[PDB]
């Protein structure tokens, strides 16, 4: 099976962070103005673009990263990096890959909001950063 547990548990507060509360039941999919539509298929990737692949690009079939649990938790901000996508152009060794860094905000609960900080188009790394309370250990 391909393990997808979505969760770990972190050393400082001993907190467990399940992000199968939130699960690709349809998968984000944020509009971006310059090309289209990505379809981040979080805690599952999506059998629409082939499955393993987990952040799905709307341009023919652009993987920007496949679902591996690369689950990380770094002080305060959740890191999910969606890695091995596909080949760049630019420098070949480079690849679409899809970083979220999970930042945490109360307000946002089952409906966390995403936001784009830069997209990389040279490393083809898109920086996303996403407000969502499942980011911090909180208290609830």
């Amino acid at each position: 099976m391909v393990q997808d547990n979505c969760q770990v548990t972190n050393p400082a507060t001993g907190y467990v962070f399940d992000l199968n509360s939130l699960k690709r039941e349809s998968g984000y999919t944020i509009s971006d103005i310059r090309k289209g539509s990505i379809r981040l298929g979080v805690c599952g990737e999506v059998k629409d673009c082939g499955p393993g692949i987990g952040a799905c690009f709307e341009g023919t079939g652009i993987k920007a990263g496949k679902w591996n649990q690369k689950l990380s938790y770094v002080d305060q901000v959740l890191q999910l990096v969606y890695e091995d996508g596909d080949p760049c152009p630019a420098n070949l060794h480079l690849k679409y890959k899809s970083v979220i860094s999970f930042v945490c905000k109360s307000d946002a609960g089952p409906t966390s909001q995403p936001l784009l900080l830069s997209v990389d188009e040279h490393t083809c790394t898109l920086f996303f950063s996403w407000h969502t309370s499942l980011a911090c250990e909180q208290e609830v």
